[PDB]
């Protein structure tokens, strides 16, 4: 290990790592993280792809 | 056939028997009788049947 050392230029630096946590003081299921994708839906009974040919 | 003939009463006189009507001075293309049924149709890209369990 010298100098000759490559670079390989990221722009993820290692000031902070995987970010573990982890419950304490209760229960699991009174207390649940959620990973959901906010996307946009078209409604079911209406929305403009119903007339989509008509 | 005298009096004793069994009379069934139909309230369907024959004063008007099977009216023809034939096509005479021109074209059937240019001279078309339609047969439809006029039944009610919700239309396709709405109406309640949409919202149907929501």
């Amino acid at each position: 290990p010298d100098f000759t050392k490559i670079i390989w230029p990221t722009v993820v630096e290692r000031n902070f790592s995987n970010p573990q946590s982890e419950i304490t003081t209760t229960l699991q299921e009174l207390y649940g993280d959620t990973f959901e994708t906010v996307s946009i839906c078209p409604p079911q009974s209406y929305g403009g792809e119903l007339l989509k040919g008509k």
